[PDB]
């Protein structure tokens, strides 16, 4: 009967034919569904002079006020004759047309329609209300239309929770050598996970009988397995379901249908469901079918694509029906930079326990996870993925399938066949899995098919597991408050398109308009600008400082926005150059003008010199405090919840606002976006290479004695002169006794690391803390802060991207269990051998023992290090004292997409009475005829790879083929020094190579 007038949107989506509708999806708090339509207008902005010529009236038109409407154009001055910026006043309007309207000079046509729905009639796009059923008039069952949403939506009312239904699903598809096509393979699986309204989870895999054996689908029935003829036979409470393929397309395109909140895949749009639709396009006749919630609009599945260059192409369903068709690969390669975004990787991270040995011995490990084993509820996540993960990872590297699992909400006890080392505790990870499809497909078989089908429902339900873990939904709601926009937009439209909401409500209260009058020359901002540690390996303690939203804060400190930019003021020589600083010094002093220095814009010009006005807050700046200060309200509200699922939400708003300060740098230096200004985004550049400068400058050569810190250079700002003391000596409240030195010895965009003679990390980080505060109140100024993150022990850095050190956090005191840091490597457990471990951790225990003295050059250490390494080397190469074992390498056999190692086993298995069989991990080694000599060429080292089994005995004549575990050894050495000169040398002449330095 009756409507339940109070509702929460969740979703809102356009029809798009001649006669075209907004649509809303809501939710009720009984669960009832109620879309409601509203019709679509188009939006433009026009000054009251346009207004009263309109040739027809418009259809209507609310006052806007007053407006300031700024030209934003940039222009540079070779001399101090600046013209003011061209700048008019007038009463404008908000204009609605159902037709689309060129007019002749309207303004503000870079924002969006939905963006101007929402503002005009008060709508948050996540809103709860309670309806106002007098501006409702039914038209279907469940949908309604309302010609008045200000009045209709005019009573918000607070969040309530919601349940919402979902569709995951997966699919497998045949095939051999080439990458499976619609028109020559089928579909084998289709693998699904319906979670409902109730919570309740359903899994069910439709499984394609054409590719079996009439014995075999039998057997499957005998076993357990239902099979089915038709769609109308199909019962979704059973797991598995043998089928053809017409069914099973046809029960795809009755499931795509349905009107699910979400339907959700990973790389489903691009492959799965493209797959699906055209696969059913061949075999029948069929479409699958999209209908508006008033059944007027129907639409064909059809997946389109969006382009963004800096760059990668996402793919999008074409549905008017409300669902969220959401991938989350493109999402997650949106929201994360990663190294891998193969499923296998995204799944290592983020699903891993510490587990804790039951039982040892046989083929068959045992753990069990909880809270007494690694942190709250971590075992509580991994048990969630465990009831359908088939391969859990051991340490990293030991793949290994599950026998049986035990599982209960906080805890999971789960037996593996693997090897043994039993140590009482080790790592367990959902990731890597040695399963080879091409395979599986060419001795395809029913067992083979239970297995695919096994695979297939936990890929489905890693996507749910995923989307538990990235909290898409609550990013989801998120995201559409913030940049005012419907939900399906926002991971859909790109960075440029999603601060558009935000900058207009902006503009609005700001009661102001950016007019670009001209073509954009051409020319972003970017140099490239890399940063090089001045060492890389670390005796001693390493503080980590990080600047606090370093550019948000330049943009604010300098007033950088395009309208508040006063002139640039170029000069070709020095006379004009000291002429014209001399001018501006005068004409727009400090602390009103602020002065930046930026890389000049063309070859011939030895000075560029942008200025800003700080007497009125800047647009840009503006927008950028108001993102800081909801984030900070957010993350207080994040401390004040106590209900997991209100922590969520708080926790997604202050990540949204995160992410969309972060966005603005870039889009300043983007010529596409409302936010270009080449001036403000090189002077922003600056103004922050400038700080990072100024804070190493004091801090290079620093010293703590008594308690006083002596800064290495006075306290001075560095764009203009200030009120602070600049007195580089500053008492601290550290002990007198405290003796200590200082090094910059990293320092990039938004951070800066600092070396202190000192091992004890205790006294580190009472230090850092010291240093952290006498940092943000004497040496730095305004909004500019930075925070001490933590302390590095044994730092070994190569960039910013590939570096090893234990991690001491702020929390943290001298005994609690450092953090492993690894990043950008790839080695361990047999891609490099025993000798090579065990000789890098001889060579750096030397060469750390080696800074400690203090005695060196660059070259006091590098000439002692390498004369030692040929040595050792040429030691090993003469007296052969090391086993065999030590030099013996790993890996999996299994079929090409590798190609030589296929012709390697295939040999061995062709030549032995062993099979190494083709799910199998095997030991090798380089290995060469006795009588070869030293070799500087070198070869395929594949030719030398010689399988070592379990009978092998090495040859009399033949030798371990040392030089190519010495040439991978003395690489990973000469990355350790800094000497790079003498390390080359070396190598040329030890192994005839050139060496590789990880740049």
């Amino acid at each position: 009967g009756a409507m339940d007038p109070d509702v929460r949107c969740i979703n809102w989506f356009e029809s798009h034919g001649e006669n075209r509708f907004l649509y809303l999806k809501s939710r009720c708090r009984n669960g009832e569904t109620v879309f409601i339509r509203f019709p679509h207008y188009f939006y433009y902005v026009v000054t009251d002079e346009i207004y009263q010529s309109l040739s027809p009236p418009p259809f209507n038109a609310r006052p806007l006020g007053k407006m300031r409407t700024i030209d934003i154009d940039e222009t540079i001055s070779y001399n101090l004759d600046i013209k003011d910026r061209k700048c008019s006043v007038a009463d404008m309007w908000l204009i609605e047309e159902p037709k689309k309207r060129s007019i002749q000079n309207a303004t503000m046509d870079e924002f969006l329609n939905i963006s101007w729905f929402y503002i005009s009639n008060g709508i948050s796009p996540d809103g709860c209300y309670s309806l106002d059923e007098q501006y409702l008039t039914k038209i279907n069952n469940g949908c309604y239309h309302c010609d008045d949403p200000r009045n209709c939506f005019a009573k918000k009312i607070p969040r309530f929770d919601i349940p919402r239904s979902y569709l995951f699903l997966d699919i497998e598809c045949h095939f051999d050598k080439k990458f499976p096509s619609v028109f020559i393979n089928p579909i084998s699986h289709t693998s699904y996970c319906y979670i409902d309204l109730s919570g309740k989870r359903l899994l069910f895999t439709l499984i394609n009988e054409e590719m079996l054996t009439e014995q075999e689908i039998q057997e499957a029935v005998d076993r357990g397995c239902l099979r089915i003829q038709s769609l109308m036979e199909m019962d979704y409470e059973r797991e598995l379901v043998l089928c053809s393929e017409i069914v099973l397309l046809r029960i795809a395109k009755q499931l795509l249908e349905l009107t699910f909140d979400y339907v959700v895949t990973f790389n489903g749009h691009n492959f799965d469901l493209r797959y699906i639709t055209n696969r059913l396009e061949l075999l029948t006749g069929e479409k699958i079918i999209f209908r508006s919630p008033d059944k007027k609009e129907a639409v064909h599945l059809c997946i389109y694509e969006r382009n963004q260059s800096s760059a990668n192409t996402t793919f999008h369903v074409n549905n008017n029906n409300g669902t969220i068709f959401f991938d989350l690969y493109s999402f997650i390669q949106k929201s994360e930079k990663l190294d891998s975004y193969k499923l296998d990787s995204i799944s290592k991270n983020a699903f891993s326990c510490m587990g804790k040995v039951l039982n040892r011995g046989v083929r068959e490990m045992t753990f069990i996870g909880d809270d007494t084993t690694d942190a709250k509820g971590k075992a509580a996540a991994f048990a969630k993925v465990l009831t359908t993960g088939n391969y859990v990872t051991v340490d990293e590297d030991i793949i290994c399938k599950v026998i049986r699992k035990d599982i209960w909400e906080n805890g999971f006890k789960v037996v593996l066949l693997c090897p043994t080392l039993p140590n009482d505790t080790y790592k367990l990870s959902f990731g890597k899995d040695d399963v080879d499809l091409a395979q599986m497909y060419k001795d395809y078989n029913l067992n083979i098919a239970l297995d695919m089908a096994r695979y297939c429902i936990h890929d489905a339900c890693l996507c749910q597991y995923l989307w538990e873990y990235y909290g898409v939904e609550t990013k989801t709601d998120a995201g559409a408050s913030t940049y005012v926009l419907p939900q399906s937009m926002v991971f859909e439209y790109r960075a440029s398109t999603v601060i558009k909401g935000p900058l207009l409500k902006l503009l609005l209260e700001t009661k102001t308009i950016l007019v670009r009058s001209e073509t954009k020359q051409k020319f972003p901002y970017e140099g490239g600008k890399v940063f090089a540690p001045k060492q890389k390996m670390f005796s001693n303690n390493v503080l980590i400082f990080d600047y606090n939203s370093l550019y948000p804060n330049v943009c604010i400190f300098g007033n950088l926005s395009p309208e508040t930019l006063v002139g640039v003021v170029v000069s070709t020589n020095r006379l004009e150059e000291e002429i014209n600083n001399q001018l501006l010094l005068q004409k727009y002093p400090p602390p009103r003008y602020i002065t930046v220095h930026c890389e000049p814009r063309l070859p011939n010009l030895i000075s560029e010199i942008a200025i800003f006005d700080r007497s009125i807050e800047g647009t840009i700046p503006r927008l950028l405090r108001t993102f800081l200060a909801e984030r900070a309200r957010y993350k207080k509200m994040l401390k004040q919840a106590t209900s997991s699922t209100e922590k969520a939400i708080y926790d997604s708003m202050q990540y949204t606002y995160k992410i969309v300060a972060n966005s603005v740098y870039g889009l300043m230096g983007f010529r596409n976006s409302a936010l270009y200004s080449y001036a403000s985004a090189k002077s922003c550049t600056s103004i922050g290479r400038r700080m990072i400068l100024y804070l190493e400058s004091v801090l290079n050569g620093a010293e703590l004695s008594n308690g006083m810190l002596r800064f290495a250079n006075p306290l001075s700002n560095p764009f203009y002169m200030d009120d602070r003391d600049i007195n580089p000596i500053v008492k601290t409240s550290l002990p007198i006794d405290y003796r200590f030195r200082f090094r910059s010895v990293y320092g990039d965009t938004d951070s800066v690391f600092t070396e202190i003679d000192s091992q004890d990390v205790d006294k580190s980080i009472e230090i850092a803390k010291e240093l952290e505060r006498l940092i943000n109140n004497r040496v730095l100024f305004n909004n500019f802060k930075i925070e001490f993150e933590a302390v590095y022990k044994n730092l070994i850095m190569q960039s910013k991207k590939k570096y090893t050190t234990m991690k001491y956090s702020a929390s943290s005191n001298s005994k609690s269990v450092p953090e492993r840091i690894n990043k950008g490597t790839s080695e361990t457990r047999r891609d490099v051998s025993k000798f090579h471990k065990n000789m890098i951790k001889t060579y750096k225990t030397r060469l750390s023992e080696m800074l400690s003295e203090g005695r060196m050059n660059s070259n006091q250490v590098c000439i002692d290090i390498l004369r030692s390494l040929e040595t050792d080397l040429r030691s090993e190469f003469d007296s052969r004292s090391s086993p065999l074992e030590l030099f013996m390498l790993s890996r999996m056999h299994h079929s090409n997409y590798d190609n030589p190692n296929m012709y390697l086993v295939t040999e061995y298995n062709k030549n032995n009475p062993e099979t190494i069989e083709l799910g199998e991990r095997y030991y090798f080694a380089y290995i060469c005829p006795a009588n070869v000599p030293w070799t500087k060429k070198l070869v395929n080292i594949k030719t030398y790879e010689t399988i070592i089994d379990r009978s092998f005995k090495l040859g009399s004549d033949q030798r371990i083929f040392y030089e190519v575990y010495f040439k991978r050894l003395t690489s990973e050495i000469v990355n350790l020094l800094d000497n790079k000169v003498l390390c080359i040398s070396f190598f040329e002449r030890m192994f005839g190579s050139k060496p590789t330095f990880y740049e």
